[PDB]
């Protein structure tokens, strides 16, 4: 069923994720973490203290898809188990913030051709696969592009909820 997802997402805030490669999701999805720029590392920390959810919604670029989503466990802090990142050469891990955690509410892939229906109001309406890293997506067009996944059988959200 939706119920418990669409439980998690009430009142979510929800940010587009951009990674530059399967390697750094994969690596998200296995370690449950993710570290972005610190402008959007600020971002994030202001709206997981802001709502009961923050989804970050991933997208490797060129990919034509999202990788799936994840809700915020944390703020972000340094000095954790370092996260072997497959940088964009120009990046270093330096410029990278600190590392949220992140509990997997879907890893399953939604092909951009299947939410070209959904406008992101905080994107001028523009389709929600278009948006920056860390752009912000509304909430219904949030939840609506969330529900859009294919369901992660894997996944109990039970402990999620808990953590809300
Ligand atoms: C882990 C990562 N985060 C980013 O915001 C860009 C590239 C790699």
């Amino acid at each position: 069923g939706t119920s418990k997802l669409k439980y998690v997402l009430q009142d979510a805030r929800f940010f587009l994720i951009k990674s530059n490669n399967h390697e750094n999701v994969s690596l998200a999805k296995a370690k449950g973490v993710w570290s972005t720029l610190p402008v959007n590392e600020k971002k994030l920390n202001l709206a997981f203290r802001s709502a009961r959810s923050v989804i970050l919604i991933f997208s490797v670029r060129e990919s034509g898809k999202f990788q799936g989503f994840a809700r915020l466990s944390s703020e972000s802090h340094h000095g954790g188990s370092p996260i072997h990142w497959v940088l964009p050469a120009g990046m270093s891990a330096k410029m990278l913030g600190g590392v949220f955690k992140i509990d997997w509410i879907c890893r399953r892939e939604l092909p951009f051709t299947k939410s070209a229906h959904l406008t992101n109001p905080w994107n001028e309406h523009k389709p929600v696969k278009i948006g920056r890293d860390g752009q912000e997506i509304e909430l219904e067009c949030g939840t609506q592009l969330c529900l859009l996944f294919p369901p992660d059988e894997s996944i109990d959200l039970y402990q999620v909820i808990h953590k809300m």
